[PDB]
């Protein structure tokens, strides 16, 4: 339906949550080692992913705090790939820089230094493709 | 302007994922007693949350006492439970609106939820057959999307 990448994923109960979110939503999950801890799918770096999968980079979205990308612009459809960063230091700048700039998103939030927990953000991006493809598969 | 209540919540890092939620969005947020933990200033700082940030948090000794201080309006307030449920994305929502979520383990009280009519009864979408969500995450999909219908007002 979509496919999920967590890019070096660092706190346990974070991948426990997308793990069950992809579960109900039918979404594919990508973890992008290495990991902090010890369908989904574990690479063993960036560059065996996109080896593997050979991802539409047009249909790629970068999720970061940084992004000029406008969440509530975006049309998603079935097979974007839904890429997002590690907990404490987020999605690293020289992989950012890869993405076109219109493809890094950024959530809204209230004014201010902040983020979004990683699984939140994580669901609120899937379950608004999900609508987008008006939640085909859900029950 | 949205408002989060929490019923009965039992797993600690799960409010704590939503007083953050609540901040980094506008929302505010509500406890009904009894809770599955105790809350200390000492506790709160220790997860990394900052006085400002969950000041405003309101704590309610139990249902009625929270509906008698808030005086909720009832066709803006949403249950989430599967019993007489429809899809929450189907609702059309307003600033204001109240999300009562029950505890990740429990779901809401079968009394509480006969309160509610059914067009105020809310689900998220899930594939067949699936555990529930992580709390915290519906929490985020619910005010996400109701923010999403206000155009993010307030949000960059
Ligand atoms: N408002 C937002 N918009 C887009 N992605 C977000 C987000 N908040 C969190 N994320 C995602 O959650 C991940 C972990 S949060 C990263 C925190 C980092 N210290 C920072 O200041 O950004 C991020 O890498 C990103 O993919
Ligand atoms: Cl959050
Ligand atoms: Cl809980």
């Amino acid at each position: 339906m979509f496919n999920v990448v967590l890019v070096e994923p660092e706190i346990p109960p974070n991948t426990g949550n997308v793990i069950r979110l992809c579960a109900n939503t039918g979404a594919r999950l990508h973890l992008i080692e290495p990991l902090g801890f010890p369908q989904m799918r574990v690479h063993r770096d960036w560059d065996a992913f996109v080896a593997a999968e050979a991802p539409d980079p047009a249909r790629m979205f970068a999720f970061t705090t940084r992004g000029s990308g406008r969440f509530h612009d975006r049309a998603f459809e079935p097979g974007d790939w839904f890429v997002f960063g590690a907990e404490t230091r987020g999605l690293a700048p020289a992989l950012v820089d890869r993405f076109a700039p219109e493809q890094r998103v950024r959530l809204p939030m209230r004014p201010g230094n902040r983020s979004l927990n990683l699984s939140n953000t994580v669901a609120v991006v899937v379950f608004e493709a999900w609508r987008q493809a008006g939640f085909e598969g859900g029950a």
